[PDB]
């Protein structure tokens, strides 16, 4: 069930998903409708739920992953979309081998170095590159 603010924009959550405490490296996940792509795991909160535990709960579906959840960096809007997505950064600390999204449709994930995943968010996904310009 999606959910929206009041002006319509879906409400999102997701996680910057880095490998240890230094936040050198993250964790992207190929685009279900577009496998050669990467994104943020991240995905729509069902109602009533705290944006923190819909971003734990879509980068455990999407990514496969768990961890300890860290600060919120901010609130970030997609005008073109129209989302507004709170993004939190997540230490990973277990890394699953079959997760839902794996087993569902075969979606891929990665690590890269922040500036690399900047680059490669950069032509589709302009929003989610901006989620680590702090
Ligand atoms: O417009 P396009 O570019 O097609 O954006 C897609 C997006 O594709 P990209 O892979 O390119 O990012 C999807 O993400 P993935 O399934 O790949 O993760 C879904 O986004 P979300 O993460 O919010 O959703 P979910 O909770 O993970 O399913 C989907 O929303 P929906 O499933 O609710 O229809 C969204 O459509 P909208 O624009 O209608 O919102
Ligand atoms: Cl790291
Ligand atoms: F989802
Ligand atoms: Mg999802
Ligand atoms: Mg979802
Ligand atoms: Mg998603």
């Amino acid at each position: 069930t999606r959910t929206y603010d009041g002006d319509g924009y879906k409400k999102r959550a997701a996680c910057l998903c880095f490998r240890s405490e230094s936040e050198e490296e993250v964790l992207l996940v190929s685009s279900s409708r577009h496998p050669d792509r990467w994104i943020v795991p991240g995905g729509g909160m069902e109602p009533e739920e705290e944006p923190s535990v819909a971003a734990v709960r879509e980068v455990c579906e999407e990514a496969g992953v768990k961890g300890t959840l860290g600060r919120l960096v901010g609130i970030f809007e997609n005008q073109e979309r129209k989302h507004r997505t709170y993004v939190y950064v997540l230490i990973v600390t277990e890394v699953l081998e079959d997760w839902e999204d794996s087993v569902n449709i075969g979606r891929k994930r990665e690590w890269f170095k922040i500036e690399d995943a900047i680059k490669v968010l950069q032509y589709h996904k302009p929003v989610q590159a901006s989620y680590f310009e702090t």
